[PDB]
């Protein structure tokens, strides 16, 4: 980089060299009126070029040679290393008249020259590099290049209550001290102040106490000059990710002042500055290794914690029982809490969202990160969150899997999740969101009539779909083989009455009407989850599920919805249906294990509903797996502009 | 694109089929229980595939062949014509128990096939093509696709004057009627509303009256079907420019929707979208050939107006003459009007941003479009707004060139134009706008300090800067000459009295220190020019100037600052600075010829002056020149992400 410095008439000029830089230098201006030609001399460690008009020639330390005054005859003056204290670094220019070839003036630069650079691991290993060329930008890729700040998820301090932030570091070389007038500088925009902090050791001959210097109502800090060669430590945070209005990149600069004089602002003589990007919140599909099951009920529903502990038990995944609390749904760790993770090329950690249904008052612990919500439809629920494997769609590959979040249809007034939350996940940009159609549930939850589970054994997966037709062909068969008094929901009291039968189920012709309907509504998310995730019919198992309409036409489960399971691997919880009994078995347990069993699936029937007697469509218990993050790092991921 | 349609157990199903997808068929549900095999028959225009685990065979349209009743036994259906009413597209499925081969019962299928396609140019020839594969998307530079909107800039209808707005239409073909239970609906987004608005000849029989049917409050539009081969003429326009919320891309869609039941929202059965994206303001750089001169000055300035229409007279503009108004500065051709175009691939036309004094109460006529702001600095003048040339740095090319903007350093607490408007000229992308250091000057504009002029003969440009150094060092050699008492302002009666001579101006201390510090002040931006416009020195002339400071420290023109110049082509209308006479010629009308001439720069020297009597640093005349557009599309440029 080019860098203006002019001789002043007369006088000499002192200046600071800053490493990287070159410099043009006028000796026109300084030369007295009349004066013919000059010369020059200069020190070791300067390299200085008489330029003509674009002719480079490089000067000896001391000449005699003489050029022509001119405008177009300039100076450019070079340092490959910083001053010290035995360091005398100058340029001499003497003038001369036509007449004698004695100097009539003289004109000087002192030079002092100091190496500068803001440095920041933008090579993504986790270590920071000496001046990385590319710093100041941030490039998305395997190739891609700049820093990664994360969310600080956790909220004078110590350097370890700074251990997982981001680490920045001012190098600097050069003597003692900085000449008379210089003062450097680190800052970030007014824009900025909300999305990042740093903190810095301001004092470090009264011990090493970490403040924070920049950030909120902080927008620079003046940085004390140490001389020789030195580093300067700083943490860099992020305050939040992405969103609407946040692409999640942020800049900071450090700048050498020069000091004017009073009321003029100081000349920023030189500025460097590095990027971040904070990275996003990443949510985990089914396929990836469990680590923890989270489940929610109520004490004394026993039968669900013997028989999802006996699951777990099947598995090297950890157990954590959670009851329920007054500000909570009964579902609440399916509902109100979403397992994520962030990560940095020098670390990472999981990170759950929370939006508890009447506000907070409930951890899951000091590994994991943390974020609160700051009217509301059941649409607004993570139970309508899913999110896909890895797929490929029309070439284009979407290595985090695809975020799926269930909607009306847009000219039908129904219900949609709220812009802040769809918003908030499209900014994250890795997972490129998916809208399907939840609508016609009642309580309108994706999660209520499809999942995702791998095929043990191969790096595929299926979807599963909830599907009516699928259940009424079942139904048709069993009462074909004689089997029309097959009662459903044995064994709960309440429902006794009811004497519901396979006979009573397909004699109702309004349910049947409804249930062609619903499933109408499944095909039209069966077709979009096929064209968005790049999936066909051999990627696809229906397994049967059956809905009570209620007055706004929307669906509610008939018999507890078997496709909402705990996916552990090749173990897969199944709520257990309560389905017709033949021959001592339910026929939809059965049904299913023929579905998945030959896949190498292991099913497991969870019976969440037998403490309450009886099934009205709700489910009273909840379960969320927490997982390892994908291998692929998604700074390697190239996303769509825009 | 694959669609599921399955057979009703018992009853017929009557299905629209959109070209340009495929059913896929579920036979199983259907089926009578107990039944084992199926066979099928089709009419002429129904391909049929029986699809068996994944292998397809493609079936006639009446054989006897039998296959197994199976849920992974699937039916694929294609149709490649649109359906007439000689037409009976039809499947009929038959099934069979285990003893007889008469069958049992029959689900048929029933399909009218239609075309229904919205269609756009897309590959930006200005012809609107038929269905682009690619017009769902936005795509920049030379191999890019997706359609372009202008901003109606001018602000029941009729077909002229919807006449500059970007066409869409939207092609059928089919049966003279759509099947029960069906309608086509044209859609935006709620956020799309006001960036948008779409106009339709709703009653073509009563007349071509175009309504407007898509915009603000109105998010949807049923449109009539027309059997046979049909097109319906949208005309689209954009209602704003890309902004700090607004990327300048919008959505149309079309859908098919089915009628289900009354309360029941309707199916979305296929839908079509369009992207556009709303053309940018781009800003035209000195070097583009002028068209039009404007100019303002008060009624009397007789040798202003003489002196700019004999230049215009050398040239094939033509020139137009504006005077005072009362809401208006004495300069605001220049300061609140700011020439600039935009382009379709259709068409394009010049559009002028206005910013009053006062507010508006005015036109440049009908050519042009027109673009009103909705406290202020002087900053905000687009006298302190410029846009370079065409240029190159560090191998990434800039073919509309770079806007430039004055502000003050980010520490110093000084002016800055509006958020508002720098924002806006961020958002239209193509221009990559930097920011100058102007806010040491009184008023506050890079065009105090610098501007462009083309190189005769070449394709290459200079940049000009105002230098204070180049002014002294001449000054100090005329008195060296023995011109000491060369006065200035000769002819200007009310600076008489001062008998400002070069020797009273050498002799100012103070003058001296100031213009020393100016000159630093112009060195910062000329390094910020070089490198974000990748220029070296042989791309610059520095021009004479002189400036006084006030009492914030800020400058203000001495002389008439001369590099503020009409630049038409090689024709230089350039400020008359009244200087120090030597020889009966201004020695800095001198100096100025003898840089510029030789490049074969014509110099005129334009007195605004003369009229006033006396310089206190203020010009009270105005220019500004309409140019051609650059003959790069704007569209070609591949810009850098966020
Ligand atoms: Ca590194
Ligand atoms: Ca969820
Ligand atoms: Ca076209
Ligand atoms: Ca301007």
């Amino acid at each position: 980089r080019e860098r203006t410095v002019r001789l002043q008439y007369g006088s000499r000029v002192e200046a600071v060299y800053v490493l990287g830089t070159y410099l043009w230098t006028d000796v026109y201006s300084a030369a007295p009126a009349g004066a013919q030609t000059f010369s020059l001399k200069h020190s070791e460690h300067v390299w200085v070029e008489v330029v003509r008009d674009g002719e480079a020639e490089e000067v000896a330390t001391n000449g005699k040679q003489r050029w022509l005054l001119s405008p177009s005859t300039t100076l450019r003056v070079t340092m490959s290393q910083a001053s010290t204290e035995a360091s005398s670094d100058k340029v001499t220019v003497n003038y001369y008249d036509e007449e004698g070839s004695i100097p009539i003036d003289q004109a000087g630069l002192f030079l002092t020259a100091i190496e500068i650079s803001l440095d920041v691991d933008a090579d993504r290993d986790g270590v920071v590099e000496k001046n990385n060329p590319k710093k100041a930008s941030w490039t998305w890729g395997p190739e891609g290049q700049g820093a990664i700040l994360l969310v600080n998820c956790d909220r004078v301090y110590s350097k370890e209550d700074l251990k997982d932030m981001s680490q920045m570091i001012l190098r600097t070389k050069g003597p003692d001290r900085l000449p008379a007038g210089y003062e450097i500088v680190l800052y970030i925009s007014m824009s900025d102040s909300d999305k990042v902090g740093v903190f810095y050791v301001e004092n470090p001959f009264f011990g090493q106490r970490y403040i924070h210097i920049l950030g909120r109502r902080k927008l620079y800090h003046v940085v004390k000059y140490t001389g020789g060669s030195a580093e300067l430590l700083f943490f860099v945070e992020g305050l939040c990710f992405p969103d609407e209005g946040f692409s999640g990149l942020v800049s900071i600069h450090v700048s050498l002042l020069e000091y004017m004089a009073q009321d003029i602002p100081l000349t920023p003589i030189f500025t460097d500055t590095v990027i971040f990007r904070i990275a996003p919140w990443i949510m985990t599909p089914n396929i990836l290794p469990p680590v923890s099951v989270f489940v929610c009920c109520m004490k004394d529903n026993y039968l669900f914690l013997k028989e999802v502990k006996n699951l777990v038990e099947k598995t090297n995944c950890e157990l954590k029982v959670c009851f329920q609390y007054l500000n909570r749904g009964d579902r609440w760790i399916q509902d109100e809490i979403e397992f994520g993770y962030i990560e940095a090329p020098h670390k990472g950690f999981p990170v759950v969202l929370d939006s508890p249904r009447d506000g907070n008052l409930e951890l899951l612990g000091p590994d994991f990160g943390y974020v609160t919500r700051e009217s509301v439809t059941s649409l607004d629920s993570f139970g309508n969150l899913e999110v896909s494997p890895p797929v490929t769609v029309n070439g284009k590959t979407y290595p985090l899997g695809r975020i799926l979040i269930g909607s009306s249809f847009p000219l039908s007034g129904g219900r949609r999740m709220t812009k802040v939350v769809r918003d908030f996940l499209k900014a994250q940009q890795v997972q490129a969101p998916v809208e399907l159609y939840s609508d016609w549930l009642t309580v309108g939850h994706v999660d209520e009539f499809m999942s995702f589970v791998p095929i043990p054994g191969t790096k595929k997966f299926l979807l599963l779909m909830a599907s009516t037709s699928a259940c009424y062909k079942l139904f048709r068969e069993k009462q074909k083989d004689g089997h029309g008094e097959a009662i459903m929901f044995k064994g709960l009291g309440g429902m006794s009455s009811k004497r519901i039968t396979i006979n009573k189920i397909l004699s109702n012709e309004s349910l049947v009407q409804e249930n062609l309907y619903f499933q109408r509504c499944l095909d039209w998310n069966r077709d979009i989850l096929k064209k968005e995730l790049g999936l066909t019919e051999q990627d696809i198992i229906d397994l049967p599920a059956l809905f009570k309409m209620d007055e706004d036409h929307r669906a509610r489960a008939f018999f507890p919805n078997m496709v909402n399971m705990i996916v552990l691997d090749k173990d897969l919880g199944i709520p257990k249906p309560f389905g017709p009994q033949v021959e001592e078995e339910c026929c939809l347990e059965m049904h299913v294990r023929g579905l998945l069993e030959p896949l190498g699936l292991e099913c497991t029937f969870i019976d969440d509903i037998s403490a309450y007697h009886k099934f009205l469509g709700e489910v009273h218990c909840g379960t969320n797996v927490r997982r390892k993050p994908f291998t692929f790092k998604w700074w390697h991921m190239v996303p769509s502009r825009r």
